[PDB]
């Protein structure tokens, strides 16, 4: 989507848990980072 | 936590859903910013 690189807060541990959770549900932490947020969004919808 | 301003990616209308979602939680971005992304592994954990 029009993902931008834009400032969160995240911490260090949580950083890698994101790059986990990429591992998780197999995805790069490119796009697991863009889902993670949006499919947050998506999950809370 | 220990949540810092890390690079995540975000689309426009995406950044003002947080804020949304910010007021649908009844949070300020800055704390929502946090949970939307930790509370999103707290979903899935």
């Amino acid at each position: 989507m029009a993902t931008t690189t834009l400032g969160v807060k995240l911490d260090d541990p949580t950083r890698e848990r994101l790059k986990a959770a990429a591992q998780s549900i197999d995805r790069t932490p490119h796009w697991l980072i863009k889902q993670a947020i949006f499919n947050y969004l998506e999950k809370l919808e």
